[PDB]
């Protein structure tokens, strides 16, 4: 999910 590439891991 998300919260691995700090792309979209902010709010996974």
């Amino acid at each position: 999910g998300c919260c691995s590439d700090p792309l979209c891991a902010w709010r996974c």
